[PDB]
């Protein structure tokens, strides 16, 4: 594969992951987007060369390395108009950062408008030479990465504002209801061997309930966080989440369905939609004939715990933090609103405003969207689920950080002692009050928003401007980044 130093040539071409042809976004001349890897501590130099020419899907781009702390390298985070201006077509941009302190399953994607639904989205694995779960499996490589993704026959800005999927893609492949004969992804294992499978939702909207016929899974990693091993027989993964699970190829040499049921769209397995093949080495080149069985041991987030068992930042009791923020979801005028405001991209990026002058959140655009944080403090966020805002559960996500889910959806308990950590959490169904804590340790502007991309487009976002007075100091910016804005400004409507 590629990484940690690599050019990523972005362009357009035709694809048909489900037997239906359409123009999409290609990375290094391939759909789906190629896998990037490296080792813990590696300098990541990803030179994104933008050759896109198609206007419906946007000629401009920018790319976010999802779940990477980017201490010192805020200018490299990805979100357009928060951390940078978009890379303009016919140009290049170098993302230069280190992963000093992180290891696990990550992914990259366009953070320009709804552009990642059109194809610019791939996985990143940062292997750890001294991984604690290293001895739970014999195999961890290219062939153990499994992506889930919603595929739309109609492009992002062509179809409805919040459209429904035609198909689920597993590893780039899968079927719709008019293409029941398209190819199915095939994942091969050897009988006797154990696999660290890495699950990555590349979804724009749907969540998926993932399972495998005749196989239990041992989850050992959520997003990029090492977990205590937990055996489940199905995993509900929301947009942009990761789960790492070990699978034990101990069954009969055969074919087993890999199932990925979405909460919207075609909600069954007829014709092998939402399906894939787990093929034991030696079994026939044919569709499995296995039947599904109810999940008695479903993955329950509140029940996960980090390997190191670490406690949350703060004091084991509500408002036991230096600043607590409630986010009150809403939705009127087609626009989502958090606390009455509805995020729209500012003409000067949030990062340039801090580097140019702006000292406080009131001095920052867009107004009503930017919460200032203090340094080395314990933050607590709360995200009460509401019908007020349609399309739930909204999987909320926060850049520059990992956080402790003190309270998961579907639960009422507060876990201050050994909560699961991650970077993407479901806020749930009306009645839940998912709550997250973290410490400020990263001076810069960080995005916090629903990862259902069609919802972020309609404003479901706020900015954290964490530790502003030191933002300029710890985030030196490359000439090329300073040139992004002057370039994208001298651009007409369609050349964008
Ligand atoms: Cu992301
Ligand atoms: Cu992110
Ligand atoms: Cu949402
Ligand atoms: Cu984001």
């Amino acid at each position: 594969s590629i990484g940690p130093v690599a050019d990523l040539t972005i362009s357009n071409g035709a694809v048909s992951p489900d037997g239906f042809s359409r123009q999409a976004i290609l990375v290094n001349d391939v759909f789906p987007s190629p896998l990037i890897t490296g080792n813990k501590g590696d300098r990541f130099q990803l030179n994104v060369i933008d050759n896109m020419t198609n206007h419906t899907m946007l000629k401009s781009t920018s790319i976010h390395w999802h779940g990477f702390f980017q201490h010192g390298t805020n200018w490299a985070d990805g979100p357009a108009f928060v951390n940078q201006c978009p890379i303009s077509t016919g140009h290049a941009f170098l993302y230069d950062f280190q992963v000093p302190d992180q290891a696990g399953t990550f992914w990259y994607h366009s953070h320009l408008s709804t552009q990642y639904c059109d194809g610019l989205r791939g996985p990143i694995v940062v292997y750890d030479p001294q991984d604690p779960h290293k001895s739970l499996y014999d195999v961890d490589d290219d062939s153990t990465v499994i992506t889930l993704a919603d595929w739309y026959h109609l492009a992002a800005k062509v179809g409805p504002a919040v459209p429904t999927a035609d198909a689920t893609l597993i590893n780039g492949l899968g079927r719709s209801i008019d293409t029941l004969n398209a190819d199915l992804a095939v994942i091969t294992v050897t009988k006797g061997k154990r696999y660290r499978f890495r699950l990555v939702s590349l979804s724009c909207d749907p969540n998926h309930t993932f399972s495998i016929d005749g196989h239990s899974l041992t989850v050992i990693e959520a997003d990029s966080v090492n977990l205590k091993p937990q055996t489940v027989d199905s995993i509900q993964i929301f947009a942009a989440q990761r789960y790492s699970f070990v699978l034990n190829a101990d069954q009969d040499v055969d074919n087993y369905w890999i199932r990925a049921l979405p909460n919207s769209g075609t909600r069954n397995f007829d014709g092998g939609v939402n399906s894939a093949i787990l093929r034991y080495d030696g079994a026939a080149p044919v569709e499995p004939t296995t039947t599904q069985t109810p999940s008695t041991q479903p993955l329950v987030e509140s029940a996960l715990t980090t390997l190191e068992g670490t406690a949350a930042p703060g004091n084991p009791t509500p408002g036991g933090v230096d600043l607590a923020l409630n986010m009150a979801f809403g939705f009127a005028g087609g626009r989502f609103t958090i606390n009455g405001a509805s995020f729209t991209p500012p003409t000067v990026p949030v990062l340039l405003q801090i580097l140019s002058g702006a000292q406080s959140a009131q001095d920052l655009l867009p107004s009503g969207s930017v919460y200032s944080l203090p340094a080395n403090a314990d933050i607590e966020i709360s995200l009460p689920a509401t019908s007020a805002a349609p399309g739930f559960p909204h999987p909320f996500h926060l850049h520059g950080h990992t956080f402790a889910v003190v309270r998961s959806a579907g639960s009422s308990t507060y876990n201050y002692a050994n909560p699961v950590y991650r970077d993407v959490v479901s806020t749930g169904s009306p009645g839940d009050n998912v709550t997250i804590r973290f410490r400020t340790d990263n001076p810069g502007p960080w995005f916090l928003h629903c990862h259902i991309d069609f919802h972020l487009e309609a404003g479901f976002a706020v900015v954290m401007a964490e530790d502003i007075p030191e933002v300029a100091a710890t985030n030196p910016v490359p000439q090329a980044w300073s040139d992004l804005c002057p370039t994208y400004d001298a651009l007409s409507p369609d050349d964008q």
